[PDB]
């Protein structure tokens, strides 16, 4: 078996390489990637994503999240309130100002010990999930925006004709914006390109030792987890790497620097930070690989999760029985 530390892999394409992005997961699998629910993909050297970013200020954040957190350093839930509308060039500002900027530090490992120590007490703004692209149409290879859509990929393996579409999003970042624990929807994989600016740390649980982490999570948040069966999917709740160590649960770390892919798989538990201002693209997709762990995504029922229209098509069929119920949630 490949990999079986399930250690995070690190992989170097060539620019031939890069030219067929089904092949080139299936590759990184056939290495063992998947095995730690994180892959970091530098691409090739001649490739870039657009020509500059010199005109990007003008990109609307229609509802900035402002990340309130509650609990204790290591332990911790964080609530988004929405704040007014900024352009990207008044968010980047703001996330240079004195209030919001990265602190003076040593290097990534103590810019980690300050985020850990120190996150709660402060309430950073995030422009999260802005339907969108910037990677220019004439970027051929691993461009976010033409990738195989997952309903060809279920249209494809099973046959099955469905509705809904398949598009990436923009992650405006700074200092101490966070991510919280969790999967994909219907436990997809994921793609995120780092477009610019500062550096982006990750933390996974693998895929196989998923349900260790589940179980942590209902322990430490246990009147969430009364409340619903998948609270995770709500994409609330922190677990620091300290509490991890000392509960036993297995995971890795690696810091994602601009111009870098990561790829997360499918049931690959995911959280992470932002060390400064800084600007991702990210997607969802599927692998045949995938469609098994798709019939086995938990579900958030109790409402909170509200996801996606093309979400519905995949739970009405990968989930006929779950249907029904999943939709008295989203409904
Ligand atoms: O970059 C972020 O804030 C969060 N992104 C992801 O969870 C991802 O790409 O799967
Ligand atoms: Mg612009
Ligand atoms: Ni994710
Ligand atoms: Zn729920």
């Amino acid at each position: 078996a490949q990999n079986p530390n399930c250690n995070i892999m690190i992989f170097h394409p060539t620019k031939e390489e890069f030219n067929d992005f089904d092949k080139y997961i299936a590759y990184m699998e056939s290495q063992g990637a998947h095995r730690a629910g994180l892959a970091k993909i530098i691409p090739p050297k001649e490739w870039k994503a657009r020509e500059t970013y010199d005109n990007i200020s003008e990109i609307l954040i229609a509802t900035p999240l402002q990340q309130v957190a509650s609990g204790r350093a290591g332990v911790f839930t964080q609530y988004h309130k929405k704040k007014k509308a900024m352009t990207v060039g008044e968010y980047r500002h703001l996330a240079n100002s004195k209030k919001y900027q990265t602190p003076p530090h040593q290097n990534f490992e103590d810019l980690e010990r300050k985020y850990w120590k120190n996150r709660i007490y402060n309430s950073p703004i995030y422009g999260a999930d802005i339907s969108g692209s910037l990677f220019d149409e004439n970027t051929k290879q691993w461009n976010l925006g033409h990738l195989g859509t997952i309903q060809d990929l279920l249209e494809k393996e099973c046959g099955v004709v469905i509705e809904g579409v398949n598009t990436p999003y923009l992650y405006f970042g700074m200092w101490k914006t966070t991510f919280a624990w969790h999967t994909e929807d219907m436990d997809l994989y994921s793609i995120n390109y780092l477009h610019l600016g500062e550096p982006k740390t990750w933390y996974v649980v693998p895929p196989e030792h998923g349900q260790r982490l589940e179980r942590l999570a209902r322990e430490l948040f246990p009147g969430s987890s009364r409340g619903c069966g998948a609270f995770l999917r709500h994409k609330v709740a922190l677990i620091s790497p300290t509490v991890l160590k000392e509960n036993g649960i297995p995971f890795n770390r690696i810091t994602q620097e601009a111009g870098e892919f990561m790829v997360t798989f499918p049931y690959g538990y995911h959280a992470g930070f932002n060390h400064g201002f800084n600007c991702a693209e990210a997607i969802n997709f599927a692998t045949p690989r995938w469609i098994d762990y798709g019939k086995m995504a938990s579900q958030c029922s109790c409402g909170e999760a509200r996801v996606t229209f093309s979400m519905d098509a995949f739970v009405r069929i990968l989930q006929p029985e779950r249907y029904d119920l999943w939709k008295r949630g989203q409904d």
